[PDB]
C-alpha cells in the first residue's frame, strides 16, 4: 500500500514541511519524519545568525583572533559558500553580516551612509581562512581575520538543510518527496498519482500574495530556490527596502527582474546562485550561469514576460495569463 505523509513545524525562523509517498511501514516512515525536525532544530542552533547561542554567534565573537574549531559539516558548508563567492564575484557574500545587521534594526529606519561605508570595510569574504588537517582526526578550523566581521549564511543555510534532509531520508530509505523550507523547494523522486509523475512546483507571482502560482514546473530528483524583490522588505517614505543587498552599494539590490529561480540537484547550490544572481541581474546572471552547466534558471520580469533556459523551460506552464513565457 502506498502511503502519503505530512509533517510541518514553525522552525528555523519559517514554516518547514515535508511531504513523503512510501510503502514502507508507517513506523518507519514516522522515525524518519521525526529524525528531519530534529535535524532542523538541532541545526538552528549551528547556523543561526542573530542569535548569541548558535556555533556561528560564537564564530562571529572571535573575529580578529585565533581559528575555531567547527564540525566538518559547517566546514563543508564555508566552503561551498566561499566558492560561491568567488564565482559570483561577490555578488553573493557571507561575510556580509556587518551591513545586514544595519539594515536588520531598519526593518524594527534606513542606515546612516557612512555607518554603511565602514561595515563593508568588515565584509571582505576573502579575509576568511580555512584550514584542515590532512591527518586522522585532524580538527577543521575557520578563521576570521579581519576584526569585526560577521558571518551570515541567512542566503544558503535552507539549502543547506534541504539536502541533509533529503540525505537523511535517504538514508531512511524513502525516494519520493517534496522538502519545502520557507520556500525552498527539494522534489525528492517521483510522486505518486499515469502512476509516478513529476512534482509540480509553483512559482509566485512577484506581486502576489503567493496564495497561487503564477506558473509551474514539473521536476525531479530538484531544487527549485526562487529569490524575489518581495519576499522580505519594509517601507519608509515611499520606498521598499528588500532584504537582499548589492555588496559594492550596501542597499537593496536594484536588478532587472522580479525574481529569480534555480533548478539545480543541489539545493545548496540553488540557494547561492539565486541570491547571487538576483544581485547580477538577467545578462550578467546568463554569464554566470553558463559556468555552471547542470543548472537551470527561470526569470519574471517586471514587465511579466518570463524566461526560462533549455534545460527546463519545456516543463513550464504558465496558469496566470497575464504572465508570458518566451520560447
Ligand atoms: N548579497 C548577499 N549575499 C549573501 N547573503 C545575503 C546577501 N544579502 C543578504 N543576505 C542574507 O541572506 C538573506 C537572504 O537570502 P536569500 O536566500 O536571498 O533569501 P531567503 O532568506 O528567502 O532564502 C538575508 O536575510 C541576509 O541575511
Ligand atoms: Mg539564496
Ligand atoms: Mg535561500
Amino acid at each position: 500500500r502506498v502511503r502519503e505523509y505530512s509533517r510541518a513545524e514553525l522552525v528555523i525562523g519559517t514554516l518547514c514541511r515535508v511531504r513523503v509517498y512510501s510503502k514502507r511501514p508507517a513506523a518507519e516512515v514516522h522515525a524518519a519524519l521525526e529524525e528531519v525536525f530534529t535535524l532542523l532544530q538541532q541545526q538552528e542552533m549551528v547556523l543561526s545568525a542573530n542569535r548569541d547561542d548558535s556555533a556561528l554567534a560564537a564564530l562571529n565573537a572571535q573575529a580578529g583572533s585565533a581559528p575555531v574549531v567547527v564540525d566538518r559539516s559547517l566546514y563543508a558548508l564555508l566552503e561551498r559558500a566561499l566558492f560561491f563567492a568567488e564565482k559570483s564575484g561577490g555578488a553573493f557574500n557571507p561575510a556580509l553580516g556587518a551591513v545586514v545587521k544595519l539594515w536588520n534594526i531598519g526593518f524594527d529606519a534606513v542606515p546612516d551612509p557612512d555607518a554603511l561605508k565602514e561595515a563593508l570595510t568588515r565584509c571582505d569574504f576573502r579575509q576568511v581562512h580555512l584550514r584542515a588537517g590532512v591527518s586522522v582526526g585532524a580538527p577543521h578550523t575557520v578563521q576570521l581575520a579581519q576584526a569585526g566581521m560577521q558571518l551570515d549564511l541567512g542566503a544558503i543555510a535552507k539549502g543547506f538543510l534541504a539536502d541533509k534532509i533529503v540525505q537523511l531520508l535517504t538514508a531512511h530509505a524513502l525516494d519520493s518527496a517534496l522538502v519545502d523550507l520557507g520556500g525552498n523547494i527539494f522534489a525528492l523522486g517521483l510522486k505518486y498519482g499515469a502512476q509516478r509523475l513529476e512534482w509540480n512546483v509553483g512559482i509566485r507571482d512577484p506581486h502576489g500574495t503567493g496564495q497561487k502560482p503564477a506558473l509551474v514546473v514539473s521536476v525531479r530528483d530538484c531544487s527549485v530556490v526562487t529569490s524575489g524583490a518581495y519576499e522580505r522588505f519594509f517601507e519608509r517614505d515611499g520606498v521598499r527596502y528588500h532584504h537582499i543587498i548589492d555588496p559594492v552599494t550596501g542597499f537593496p539590490a536594484h536588478t532587472d527582474v522580479d525574481s529569480v529561480s534555480i533548478f539545480a540537484p543541489r539545493s545548496t547550490d540553488a540557494d547561492a546562485l539565486a541570491t547571487a544572481c538576483f544581485v547580477l541581474g538577467y545578462e550578467k546572471s546568463c554569464a554566470l550561469l553558463r559556468e555552471f552547466p547542470g543548472v537551470d534558471a527561470l526569470f519574471i520580469f517586471p514587465d511579466k514576460r518570463v524566461r526560462a533556459s533549455a534545460g527546463i523551460v519545456d516543463r513550464v506552464r504558465v496558469l496566470d495569463a497575464r504572465f508570458v513565457l518566451e520560447r
